[PDB]
C-alpha cells in the first residue's frame, strides 16, 4: 500500500529534510541591516497604531511581543524587498507593525491578547480548504489551498482565516528557514456543499506585509482555459518570479514523498477531520509560539536576536546581538 494514514499536522521537520545553508552579508549589505537595528532597538521609538488610519497623532512604543517579531531575519525579509533601500525598509517594516495591531496579530498570539483567535477562525476551516502538512525538499514547511472547497459566503471573516492560517504555517517555519511552499489545488470539490473588497484587502495584505515568505508556489488541476492563459504570459514574466512557479511538472521532484499528499503523487493519506485536525494545529502551533517567546525572554527580549536561536534548543546564541 505505501500509504501513511494521516490526520494531523506534521510537528517536526525530519532529520532526514536538510536546512538551506544562508549566504553571509556583504560589507554593505550589513552595514544597512545595522542602521535598521538600531532605528528599532530605540528605547524611544513610538510607531503608528493602524496603517488605516495612522496618524502622527497617535504613536506608541514597541511592546514586548512585538520586539519578539522585529528579528534578524524579519529585517533582512524586508531588506531583499525593498532591494536594500534603507528609508523604504524602515517604512515598511513599520507600516506591518502597524497593519499587525489594527488587524488584531501584533501579540504573537491569543494567549497574549490577540483579537484573532482560533475560535473565530475555526469554522472557515471545517471543509479543510486550507491544510498545513508536511515539509518539502528546503525544508519549507507546506501550505495547501483548495479553493475548490469553499464552505463560507464572502466576509472580512474569510481574510481573517486567511491571516491566521498564514500566521501558523510560518509558527511551523524549522530554525533556520523563513519561506513556505503552497501547493495549490485548483479542482472543484462537488461534495463540499455550496454556498448557500475582500480581494482587494487580500491583496493589499500579501503584496505589503509578508515580504520573502513565498519559496514555491506548486500548482495543479489548473483549469484548462487558465492553464492556456498562464503558459501565454508566462514567457513574459521575471526570472526570479518564474523559479517560484511550478506547474505540469511531478510534485515528488519538490517535496519528499512521505510529505506529499497522496491525492497529488504522495504517500500522505490525507482525509481532512475538523475534530481531529483543528486542535492538533492549534496546540502545535501554541507550543512552537510558547518556545519562541521563552527563548525570547530568555535572551534579554531584546529586539533583533535570530529566529535560528529562538526556535533552536541550544545553549549558546549563533547570531549575538550588535
Ligand atoms: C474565502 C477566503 C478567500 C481568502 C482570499 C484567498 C486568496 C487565495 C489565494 C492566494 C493567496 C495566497 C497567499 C499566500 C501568502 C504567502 C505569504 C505571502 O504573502 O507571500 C507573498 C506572495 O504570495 C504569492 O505570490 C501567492 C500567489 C502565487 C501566484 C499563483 C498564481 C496561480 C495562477 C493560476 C492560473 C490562473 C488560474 C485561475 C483559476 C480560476 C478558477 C475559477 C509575498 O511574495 P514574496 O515574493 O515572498 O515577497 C515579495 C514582496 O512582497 C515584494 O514587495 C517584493 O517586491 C518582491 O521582490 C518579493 O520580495
Amino acid at each position: 500500500k505505501n500509504l501513511i494514514n494521516i490526520d494531523k499536522p506534521i510537528k517536526e521537520l525530519p532529520a532526514s529534510i536538510a536546512i538551506p545553508k544562508e549566504k553571509p552579508l556583504t560589507g554593505e549589505q550589513q552595514k544597512m541591516y545595522d542602521e535598521v537595528l538600531k532605528h528599532f532597538s530605540n528605547p524611544d521609538l513610538k510607531v503608528y497604531t493602524s496603517e488605516k488610519n495612522k496618524s502622527e497623532d497617535d504613536l506608541k512604543p514597541l511592546e514586548e511581543e512585538e520586539k519578539a517579531w522585529l528579528t534578524r531575519e524579519c529585517f533582512l525579509r524586508y531588506l531583499r524587498a525593498t532591494k536594500w533601500v534603507l528609508k523604504d525598509c524602515i517604512d515598511r517594516i513599520t507600516m506591518t507593525l502597524a497593519w499587525r495591531r489594527e488587524f488584531g496579530i501584533s501579540h504573537l498570539g491569543e494567549e497574549h491578547g490577540d483579537k484573532i483567535t482560533a475560535d473565530l477562525v475555526a469554522v472557515e476551516n471545517e471543509s479543510g480548504k486550507q491544510v498545513i502538512l508536511g515539509y518539502e525538499n528546503d525544508a519549507r514547511p507546506i501550505l495547501y489551498l483548495k479553493p475548490g472547497r469553499q464552505n463560507t459566503k464572502t466576509s472580512h471573516r474569510q481574510v481573517q482565516h486567511l491571516v491566521f492560517m498564514l500566521e501558523r504555517v510560518i509558527d511551523f517555519m524549522p530554525a533556520g528557514q523563513d519561506s513556505l511552499a503552497l501547493l495549490i489545488d485548483f479542482k472543484d470539490y462537488p461534495d463540499v456543499p455550496k454556498v448557500p473588497g475582500v480581494g482587494k484587502e487580500v491583496l493589499h495584505i500579501l503584496q505589503t506585509h509578508y515580504p520573502e515568505r513565498l519559496g514555491k508556489a506548486l500548482l495543479t488541476n489548473i483549469p484548462w482555459l487558465a492553464w492556456t492563459f498562464l503558459k501565454l504570459i508566462h514567457p513574459f514574466i521575471d526570472p526570479l518570479t518564474r523559479e517560484k512557479l511550478v506547474f505540469d511538472e511531478p510534485f515528488v521532484k519538490y517535496v519528499p514523498k512521505n510529505e506529499l499528499d497522496s491525492l497529488y503523487g504522495g504517500d500522505l493519506k490525507f482525509k481532512y477531520n475538523h475534530d481531529v485536525y483543528w486542535p492538533a494545529l492549534v496546540e502545535t502551533a501554541r507550543e512552537k509560539r510558547d518556545h519562541y517567546f521563552k527563548r525570547f525572554q530568555s535572551f534579554g527580549g531584546i529586539v533583533g536576536l535570530s529566529e535560528v536561536d529562538l526556535r533552536g534548543t541550544h545553549e549558546k546564541l549563533l547570531y549575538p546581538v550588535k
